[PDB]
């Protein structure tokens, strides 16, 4: 499992953070595919989030106009915390108690979501959001299909490549 990236530079924000989580984010979906991940139930086909520079510029419009990624039909998702220590082992916290966010949670582990950006700013607390392609609707069933071995077992989206048991598609389109 390793961050697979997309286009350029409104990635901003340390390999550091970015990899922190992205980590977070397809290291719970690849145990939910796996169908074990305690708490959230049956294997089932999972796309990995493709981490997208361009969804890191608009998670950064996001933070200096809230409502922005809503008017382009994206996912969101939002993290703070005061802290003390290093900005770095506050944010691996700070995303443990998200982890505890189940309205959050299912924005991070829908299975049809396929690319994410994420930004986050200091003023000592920190606040990141994040944006994704695909925001899944309330009430709709995350489960089905297999978790994939071959491209083969990915069925969501049409170009995909199936690696660590996580299905890859760049055209979600
Ligand atoms: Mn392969």
């Amino acid at each position: 499992d390793i961050i697979v990236d997309n286009q350029g530079s409104g990635c901003m924000v340390d390999r550091p953070f970015r990899e922190a989580i992205d980590t977070f984010h397809n290291g719970l979906r690849q145990r939910i595919a796996k169908g074990e991940a305690e708490g959230y139930g049956p294997a089932r086909e999972m796309y990995g989030l493709v981490y997208d520079c361009g969804l890191e510029e608009e998670a950064r419009k996001e933070i200096k106009l809230p409502g922005y990624a809503d008017l382009h039909h994206r996912g969101v998702t939002r993290f703070s915390g005061d802290y003390e220590g290093s900005a770095i082992s506050a944010l691996k916290e700070i995303l443990e108690t998200f982890s505890a966010d189940k309205n959050s949670m299912r924005q991070v582990v829908y299975p049809k979501a396929t690319r994410f950006g994420c930004s986050g700013r200091l003023r000592r607390r920190m606040d990141w959001v994040c944006v994704y392609d695909k925001k899944p609707k309330d009430g709709e069933s995350f489960e089905g299909g297999k978790p994939c071995n071959e491209n083969k077992d990915c069925t969501y989206y049409k170009g995909s490549t199936c690696e660590w048991n996580l299905c890859y598609t760049f055209f979600a389109a």
